[PDB]
């Protein structure tokens, strides 16, 4: 869908604008969109105002359009105030593969069950239209990347949700490495994984009693919920 149709699809226009601020541009809703000076459109003027259809938060429609055009344009929208997701949120994960293995040995802190191994393999390539620099190379460092879950009821639920996030292209993105500063490289995208069975190697791994709770919250923040 066209960007302006996304905004209209998920908003109900307000006849008279309230006094409160648009928190995207921090101008009153009754005045022109604060991003009217750098955002052009066809069917959305600088005065148009609406509220999202599920959380009733209100914005200049032209600010919502500018927000949407700064992200990847997959037809989904996320409310900047309450983070409610409209449509199916997807991401810019490059092509690769995701392999799942299991073994009977226990992770530290999960002596009562076996272990799930997830192996992600993403090669280098050419950036697509959704990426920072379309048509330019991107690198991919340190693949295959191996990740571990306990093979209990909660870990198996995380596994199934990770498969959804993978299908929605949400696990990796192309950006700059927080570790090395390198730009235009494949990096993790907001869903943290355990890459060490033993946290003594790097400081991060198992045991970690809060990990499954925390990764479930990260999946949910990206619209990947138990439903
Ligand atoms: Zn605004
Ligand atoms: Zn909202």
């Amino acid at each position: 869908p066209e960007p302006e149709q996304v905004i209209k699809n998920y908003t109900e226009e307000l006849k008279v604008p309230p006094d409160e601020d648009c928190i995207i541009c921090m101008e009153k809703l009754s005045t022109a969109s604060g991003y009217s000076d750098v955002t052009d459109s066809k069917a959305i003027g600088s005065l148009a105002v609406g509220h999202l259809t599920k959380c009733s938060h209100a914005f200049h429609l032209l600010c919502l359009l500018a927000m949407y055009c700064n992200g990847n344009k997959d037809g989904s929208l996320q409310c900047p105030s309450c983070k409610t997701i409209y449509g199916e949120k997807t991401g810019t994960q490059p092509q690769g593969k995701m392999e799942v293995l299991r073994f009977q040995m226990s992770l530290p802190g999960h002596e009562d069950c076996g272990t799930i191994l997830i192996v992600y393999s993403i090669p280098h390539g050419i950036q697509g239209p959704e990426h920072p620099n379309p048509g330019k190379p991107f690198t991919a460092r340190g693949f295959p990347r191996q990740c571990y879950l306990p093979d209990n009821a909660q870990g198996r639920k995380v596994l199934e949700l990770l498969k959804v996030a993978w299908k929605r292209r949400l696990i990796f993105t192309v950006g700059t490495s927080s570790t090395t500063g390198e730009t235009d490289t494949v990096v993790w995208n907001e869903i943290h994984h355990k890459t060490e069975m033993d946290r003594n190697i790097t400081g991060h791994g198992y045991p970690d009693p809060n990990y499954l709770q925390n990764v479930l919250a990260e999946l949910a923040a990206q619209g990947v919920t138990e439903d």
